[PDB]
């Protein structure tokens, strides 16, 4: 897809607005909990299939995306 | 135009910004022991509450997207 980064606090604010735990992220995006932890804490980057999982599973929870030259701009609850 | 903020879209919005409760509370004027209510979903900010804590993410740079009286999307500038 589109989005080339997602950052700590993007990470963060998705699970606030879908309730999800981190472990239960982990098990939707197929990720070891401590490797989403790892992300939310700015450890690690989400690259390649780690980051196009954990945006689908969002997705699936509701959350739209917006965005502009790779970055997310902005978040839209469906 | 906001009439209601959801608990999640409040700590949703900290994340985004980096603020603690205390920190929120501060810059709405409002005691910290009434933002982590909120939070809780104990209860629903009103009036000059509501108004002081989405003047106070505004001020951090976010932006809300508004339909039927509520938050539907935020943006970050």
């Amino acid at each position: 897809n589109h989005i080339k980064n997602m950052t700590p606090e993007i990470c963060k604010a998705s699970r606030a607005l879908v309730n999800l735990t981190q472990k239960e992220l982990a098990l939707m995006a197929g990720i070891a909990t401590p490797t989403i932890a790892d992300f939310e804490r700015g450890a690690r980057k989400p690259h390649g299939n780690n980051l196009r999982s954990i945006i689908i599973a969002f997705e699936n929870k509701g959350l739209d995306f917006v965005e502009e030259g790779g970055e997310i701009i902005g978040i839209f609850i469906r």
